[PDB]
């Protein structure tokens, strides 16, 4: 039982506060859904800190 996988939950609760940080790229926001859990969504955001910029 791992339907939680699909995710699609932290991508909006996180994008709603990251779009203000300035990062407006779509390569990170779109990949925010591929995340597995909330730790994977917020985790990808921490990657833009280095992977990007």
């Amino acid at each position: 039982t791992i339907d939680q996988w699909l995710l699609k939950n932290a991508k909006e609760d996180a994008i709603a506060e990251l779009k203000k940080a300035g990062i407006t790229s779509d390569f990170y926001f779109n990949a925010i859904n591929k995340a597995k859990t909330v730790e994977e969504v917020n985790a990808l955001k921490n990657e833009i800190l280095k992977a990007h910029a």
